């Protein structure tokens, strides 16, 4: 049951990782330690510093991420020591608290034990650690339609949501050996939320909109040197358009543009009035104003594109090729007002990186 | 000097073209007529109906065009008979008048004689038949910066612009055999223009903005059945975003967003105010309102995307594969508010089509 492709990925990663850390001389000894270890166990264990740097490199190589400028300040939390459900839950609880940081969000990743045989040690079911539930029974739609399948899986396992439009989903994850996952309700004190108000339009609060403070992606596999960390939730702060132009605007999500147009006092009858466009701008202005007024970190898409330009420049000075996905880097609001729109990007996949993986639920 | 690749393209085009026109039985005789003609002359001549349909197929295959729904109603003008400069000029004059149609714009293409030896019979220098000049001498920028190189080439040949921000460039084209092109000033009576006003903000006219009515692309090569029509100017009507989000908004074009923000009474100091976004929407609302109030055909990007969805559906019912360039089909204003954003497109190049070609000037 060999065919160890892992040896080749380890040679590539350790060489580059130690190259960047100045530890270039330490490479031949460490690869020797690794090759024996691969022969004795079929795998190898990253150090402390390889793991932290590999997670940073993976953010740096994420073609679709516009916020990559701060890749080197990612806060890496090593929890490869976890063995029980309560330790997994507590680590996820801790990630939320330390990432939130009373609103001064810290880009943070918690790294759980990797896949051993390709067998998961911890299998997280949440798309994000904090997300709202979605319901969809006979005509009536409640909450976030994107969470319908996960919300159904949770309720099939004993959980029950109050069926508000913003029910917090529980943490749900399965351990190795168990046939079923466990779920834990989120403590309200850990979850910061932001009511959406408008700086000029006082009636905007009548929409009773809100979103959570911290997006913590928890369904992606971090791959470092051939080691597959399927459970490694990470977070940054939001870019405003993610909330105002997608989460609250998409017809398959909260679909609020019609109601936004009514409270800002414009008609929603004619395409040539550009009412969707106007409502999108006022809603996105409201999201930024609301997060800033509360003291929760956020960035607008113009500032974010300015930072990403410096990431482009910084990559060229370091002699690293830049990779990116143009179709994901452009913002969904005024993309041509950013430099990203007016250049091209090589969409090559460089490792370490973060990758999609099949949902465990149906 | 053979290596006739032309025979293969003719077999592919005539088969498909006659297939769609119901003339499937007439194919073997016509290809026989073509193969002899290729052997006798090194080329072949399209019919009347092959030419008109091939130009329509070429529009249908333009991956970057969102307005392809009306491909079958393209008005094809056959001027392969032209031989002199005055006949070329008159045909271009006529194209402008009949395409404009007092504001009820007709999608029209005028097809000049194709390349014979790869040698052009008529070589058009204009990017569009109607475009504004651009100037750029010691600090001072006037007009459309995108036209600077062409405006310089025209003035090097005796033309002189009044150096307003909206100088109409002359028609400029070279005939086969001449070392130099000729240029002809555009008659003002042929060119409809639209002053940009706002439906609600009366001060918007203080910006003194305007654009021309009809975009007539004149620098692309139409390829049909291996025959290269390098001179075949075509036109549709504008999509509003082309004017309000690019021509008047780009920093490398008319760069008006700052002045738009001032007349609509918002500050242009903070990114988080989304002032560029708001100004872009009000400017694009103004463009649509202005063209509609004048009676000049235009379409908004929402209506245009709705039409393109029906083009997608119509393509599937006809059993034709759909091709498209996602990065060009999405509008630059609220792209995620259109279905285009939320699906993918195969960017394969199918012929007949329109292709870029090297500018003749420096
Ligand atoms: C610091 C704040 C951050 C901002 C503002 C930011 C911004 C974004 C945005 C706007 C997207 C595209 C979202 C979409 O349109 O679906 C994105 C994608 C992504 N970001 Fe970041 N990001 C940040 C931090 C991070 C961090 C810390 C990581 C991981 C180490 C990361 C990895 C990614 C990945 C993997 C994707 C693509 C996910 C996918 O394919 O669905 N980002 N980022
Ligand atoms: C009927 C009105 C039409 C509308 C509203 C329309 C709309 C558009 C738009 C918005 C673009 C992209 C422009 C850009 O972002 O640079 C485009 C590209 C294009 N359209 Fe159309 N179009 C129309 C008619 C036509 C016609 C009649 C033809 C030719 C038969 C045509 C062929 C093309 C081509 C070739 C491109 C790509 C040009 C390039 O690569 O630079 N379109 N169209
Ligand atoms: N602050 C932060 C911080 C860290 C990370 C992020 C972004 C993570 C979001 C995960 N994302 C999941 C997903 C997968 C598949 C489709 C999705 O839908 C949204 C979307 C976005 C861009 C598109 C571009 C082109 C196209 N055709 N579709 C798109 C769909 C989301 N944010
Ligand atoms: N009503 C109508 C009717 C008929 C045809 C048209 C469109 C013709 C416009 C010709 N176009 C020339 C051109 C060439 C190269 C760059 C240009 O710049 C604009 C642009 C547009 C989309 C982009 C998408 C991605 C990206 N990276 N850059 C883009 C640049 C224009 N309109
Ligand atoms: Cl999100
Ligand atoms: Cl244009």
């Amino acid at each position: 049951e060999e065919k160890e492709i892992l040896w080749n990925e380890a040679k590539a990663f350790i060489a580059a990782c130690y190259q960047e850390l100045g530890k270039a001389a330490e490479v031949k000894d460490r690869l020797a330690d690794i090759k024996s270890e691969i022969d004795l166990t079929g795998s190898y264990v990253h150090t402390k510093e390889e793991l932290e740097h590999g997670a940073k490199m993976a953010w740096r190589n994420s073609n679709r991420c516009i916020g990559r400028l701060f890749w080197n300040s990612l806060n890496v939390i090593d929890r490869r020591d976890v063995r029980t459900k309560e330790e997994v839950r507590d680590a996820l609880f801790h990630h939320i608290e330390t990432a939130t940081n009373n609103g001064k969000i810290r880009p943070t990743i918690t790294i759980f034990p990797p896949e051993e045989k390709g067998e998961k040690q911890v299998e997280i079911w949440n798309h994000q650690l904090i997300r709202y539930a979605g319901y969809e029974s006979d005509g009536e739609r409640i909450g976030d339609p994107a969470s319908c399948s996960l919300t159904a899986a949770c309720e099939e396992l004993g959980w029950r949501g109050e069926r508000t439009d913003f029910d917090l989903l529980p943490l749900i994850f399965r351990m190795k050996g168990d046939e079923q996952p466990v779920w834990y309700e989120l403590p309200r004190s850990l979850v910061i939320e932001v009511p959406i108000t408008h700086p000029d339009i006082e009636a905007f609060s009548d929409l009773e909109l809100k979103w959570y403070g911290v997006p913590i992606i928890s369904d992606m596999k971090l791959e470092v040197g051939g080691i597959h960390y399927n459970a490694a939730p990470f977070n940054g702060w939001y870019m405003g358009t993610e909330i105002g132009a997608r989460n609250l605007a998409d017809e398959k999500r909260y679909d609020k543009l019609k109601k936004v147009a009514s409270v800002i006092g414009i008609a929603a009858d004619y395409n040539t009035d550009l009412w969707k466009d106007q409502a999108l701008v006022e809603l996105n202005k409201a999201v930024l104003h609301s997060y800033k007024k509360q003291g929760v970190s956020i960035v607008d898409h113009h500032t974010a594109a300015s930072q990403f330009k410096r990431f482009e420049e910084q990559a060229e000075e370091a002699g690293r090729k830049l990779t990116g996905d143009w179709t994901w880097l452009i913002p969904p609001i005024s993309p041509a007002a950013t430099h990203i729109f007016h250049r091209s990007y090589d969409n090559s996949i460089v490792k370490p990186n973060y990758f999609y993986q099949d949902k465990p639920y149906e």
